[PDB]
This record gives C-alpha cells, structure tokens and sequence, in this order.
C-alpha cells in the first residue's frame, strides 16, 4: 500500500554528471562514452544571449576553453560541435560509468525524472511531467543547467530532457538530448511566456485507478458516459482530450479495478462539476495529472531497475 | 523558482541493495562493508511470527541457510549475529561500492528518501517523513522489507530507516539501521495499530517560508500571536505542538523571508481556520507537512 511520486533510482545517471566551464559560466554536462553533452548557452555573456549566433560564437571557441571536471579529475576536450541547441564536447576518455543508454523525445503528458545537478553535482532527483505547453515544473537554481530528466527501460536509460532555462512564471523549459526544444521556446534572451496550460486527462484517470487499488472509492458512481460526451466536458474544464489510444491505455488498470474507463470518466467528470466536497483522494485535494498510466501500474506492481 | 518534493539521488544506495533469501522468504539486505543488514523477520515463518523468539530461531540457523545474492554474485555468508530487530549477516566480500556512511537515528517530523527494492533490485525513489506516530506512508509492496531510508548531506549517506513491516492502515514501521524500532512497533504479528497521526507543525511553518521565497503572499496576515495562543489554536487541529526549539530553527528562514515566526504562526492559524478558498500554496491544495526547515533552506538556496 501507499502511492507516492515516485523517481527513478538516479545511480545510472549520476555516474554521467559533469561539470562545464566556458568562460565565466560554469553548468552541468552530460558525459557519455568520450561525449560531454551540454546546453550550447554555456558558450554565451549576458550581451551575447540577447542575439546569438551560436555558429560565429563556437567557431572562435578553442577546446582549451571548455573545462570539463568529471569529480576532481579534469577531462580534456578534443573537438567541439554543435547539434540543435546541444554543444557536444569530444573528450580523450570514454566514461566507464556510461550506461546503456538512448536519447527519446518524449510527448506532452509522459513522466520523467530529473537529476538536479549544481557543478556536476547531483543534489536532488523528482518526478516531473512534460506539460501539454511544454513546460516542466521542475524545481532549479542557478546553475542547473544541464541537469537531465530520464525514464528507465529494463537497464536502459532513456534521456529525454536537459535544462536550459526558466520562464517567468518560474516553470522550466529545455530541449530532448538531440537539442531541439520542448515547445516554442528559444535559448535566447527574448519575451518567452509559458501557454495556457491543461490538465493531463489520462494521467488522472490513472491516478484516480491507483486511488482505488489503494482502497479509495468514494468517488466512484453507477454512471458511465460516452467518450465524446466526457470530451465535451474536458474541454469546458481545461482538460486535454481523451483519445481512444488513451482509453486503450487504461485497459489493464480498468480490468484490474473493474472500472471501465468510461465509468471512471463519469467518476473525473462529476469531480469536475461538484468538486471533491471536502474529501482527498491519495492525500490530495486536487486531481493529480503527472502519475501516466505506466507509472501507476508500475508502482502497484514493483517493476524493479 | 519550483518547490518539488525531493528525493537525495540514490546512486550511493543503490550499489548496496542485495538480495537475502532464508527458506521461502526473499526480501533486501544493506551491504556495508563486509555485513548485509535486514530485518530480522527474514528467519520466521507466518507461524513463528505470532509469539517468535528470534534468538532460539538464529541459534537453528547456520551460516548456509542465508542465501545472499549482489546481482548476478552469490556472497558467502561467514557469520550472523542478531542486534536488537536486525540481522547482520557477515559476507567473505568487502562491498566495493561502499559510499562514506553512518547509522543515525532520527526524530519525527524528519524526512528521508527511501529506496524501494524488491528482489535487492532498486525500483524507485520518493521522499517521506518520520510521522509523529512513528509510521512513514511509504509506497511499498511485498518483498520490499529491507528497503532503506536515507540522507546525503555532502557526500556522506546517513541510513536512518530500514522498512521491516505495513500496519493494518497501510502505514508502515521499522527501525533505524542498529535494528531499534521506531514507535510502540514490534516485529511479530500481534495486534499493532499506528498512534492517532499529527501535522508536523514546524515542517508547515518551513513550507508555508518556502511559498513566500517562491513569491506566494496571499495567506500572510497582519497578525502576530504568542507561541502559548497558538499551540492552543493548532492542539485542536491535531497540529503538533510548536516548541522554542522550532521557534529557533525557523529563525534563518524568518531571517530571510522578513517574517516574524510568531507572524507566520497567525498566517497558520488563518488558514486552519478558513482553508485556502478554492487558492492554492506552492501547487498544493492542503498544507503540506514533509519538507523540514533544513529541506526548504536546502532546496531554496
Ligand atoms: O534562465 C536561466 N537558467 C536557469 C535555470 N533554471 C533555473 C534558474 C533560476 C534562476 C536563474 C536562472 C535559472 C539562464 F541560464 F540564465 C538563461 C536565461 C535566458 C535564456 Cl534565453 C537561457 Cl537559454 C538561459
Ligand atoms: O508486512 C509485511 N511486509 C510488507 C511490507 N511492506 C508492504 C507490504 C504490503 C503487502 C504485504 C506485505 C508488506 C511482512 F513482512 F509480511 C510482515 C508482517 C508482519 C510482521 Cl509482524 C512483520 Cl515484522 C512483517
């Protein structure tokens, strides 16, 4: 029993966390086999983000100029290349510690974990959830640019966010590990706004299965709806649609449960409409979108890494 | 800016989680240095566990009953003693991934992170605190006994928790790593129910702190009140007691912040009195009591 957002045990990533000095910026790196990977800001000042060409600003860059630390050992640098929004920095040694390992571009909704880093450092790790607007709401500092969020596959770690800045609102926004950016967001010192938001539908349905695995059904009821009637009301509340996909997702968690998806959906809408009346639901007085379905059977279940 | 609940990476943990077999039962080991700890209960059957006499049990045992496993590496157990709710199974292999550790033992109202292991094989972690009942509300299944609790300030691990057993509530119990429970909480099978459970009123007060580093203000007040006032106020709430102790140690956050603790108390008793009003504190529509002083100043500066 109990649910609690849960993280993937970071071991495999902190074991690839350096740190990178170019001029007065010092971030984190990425170090995988004889590869540094980083955030192509580290190369910028405060005059050169306002408009960067990053290309004119690497071509005068010498490897001599990256310091790369891997604990107290200095890596040498022997060739620098750029890849999107990602500098890749070619050092002599391969990191023994690298994992197996790919780089995945995840979809809005999908869960991750972050390894907070702070001069190659790991400080913390927590869950986080690629909002539909793109934006995590992770929890950083200056200088943590360049901490990864990743998902475990079997032994496989899957790299799929680094972090290259915060917005105003205080959310975060950064790119997969090919460099292109989650959302409309550029690494460059302009006004950037977070979008509306909306809730993960799926995700809460998920987690409202989880609720009742743990023993919570008062949320429950006799009624059921039809996918486009439940969308209909999505849309009114700032949810995101429910995709078939979606519903054939929830497949094992309703089976297990004995609530069919769209009986579950009757549950979230009349949540939706009433409230929760002074009720929790796991411990929370709001509906949780960042637990995914796999998540949810995951830790009902105790798939270990 | 974000306030998230946070876990210490488990990295230096992770590379002790074993695997401790005795007959029918599988569950975690913590292997230190050239011992595996885990519970105990590890040598019981369901029959034992009613009225189980631990030391007539282990003095049955010999070195080969404990089948201890480090991944795909058998280790050979060379001795076992008991000390106190842990069993301490000498290996003939020092564990060369060893991190710099200590056992503490904490207080309720303190957090840790806790690495969920089934089959010695880590499979999440999540932050949780020591309740003032002495339970955690962990996230833990079956065969996750032996699953450790812990803390990295610097590059130090201090294990504080080793998960032995879940309450009828769903809560769960265990000792700190020299096997001493925390609560009224006894390793047999006999009627154990958590105490009534409290708010952790000085963790409120820290996370109330990090929503203002953060920029949330609406729940402040012109108020201030005397320590004695709101004690009384947050008694019938079932707030735990807020000593000088915590008074204290919410100094460097007051310090920081520009608020007065006895002000930020009259902020508390407001919103125990009116709820948030459809508003929310840090994304969170309850308060929350699992980040300590220490966990805000950590993640906020
Ligand atoms: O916002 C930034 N990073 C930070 C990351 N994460 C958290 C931060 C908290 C405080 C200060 C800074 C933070 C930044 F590095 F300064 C930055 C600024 C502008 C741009 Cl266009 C880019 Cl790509 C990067
Ligand atoms: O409660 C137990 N463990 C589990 C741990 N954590 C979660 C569990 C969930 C389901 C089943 C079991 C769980 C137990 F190991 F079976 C157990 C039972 C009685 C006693 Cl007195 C002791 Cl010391 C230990």
């Amino acid at each position: 029993s109990g649910f609690r957002k849960m993280a993937f045990p970071s071991g495999k990533v902190e074991g690839c966390m350096v740190q990178v000095t170019c001029g007065t910026t010092t971030l984190n790196g990425l170090w995988l086999d004889d590869v540094v990977y980083c955030p192509r800001h580290v190369i910028c000042t405060s005059e050169d983000m306002l408009n960067p060409n990053y290309e004119d600003l690497l071509i005068r860059k010498s490897n001599h100029n990256f310091l790369v630390q891997a604990g107290n050992v200095q890596l040498r640098v022997i060739g620098h290349s750029m890849q999107n929004c990602v500098l890749k920095l070619k050092v002599d040694t391969a990191n023994p510690k690298t994992p197996k390992y790919k780089f995945v571009r995840i979809q809005p909704g999908q869960t991750f974990s972050v390894l907070a880093c702070y001069n190659g450092s790991p400080s913390g790790v927590y869950q986080c959830a690629m909002r539909p607007n793109f934006t995590i709401k992770g929890s950083f500092l200056n200088g943590s640019c360049g901490s990864v969020g990743f998902n475990i596959d079997y032994d496989c770690v899957s790299f799929c966010y680094m972090h290259h800045m915060e917005l105003p609102t205080g959310v975060h926004a950064g790119t997969d590990l090919e460099g292109n950016f989650y959302g409309p967001f550029v690494d460059r010192q302009t006004a950037q706004a977070a979008g509306t938001d909306t809730t993960i539908t799926v995700n809460v349905l998920a987690w409202l299965y989880a609720a009742v695995i743990n023993g919570d059904r008062w949320f429950l009821n006799r009624f059921t709806t039809t996918l486009n009637d439940f969308n209909l009301v999505a849309m009114k509340y700032n949810y995101e649609p429910l995709t078939q996909d979606h519903v054939d997702i929830l497949g094992p968690l309703s089976a297990q449960t004995g609530i069919a998806v769209l009986d579950m959906c009757a549950s979230l809408k009349e949540l939706l409409q009433n409230g929760m009346n002074g009720r929790t639901i796991l411990g929370s007085a709001l509906l949780e979108d960042e637990f995914t379905p796999f998540d949810v059977v995951r830790q009902c279940s105790g798939v270990t890494f």
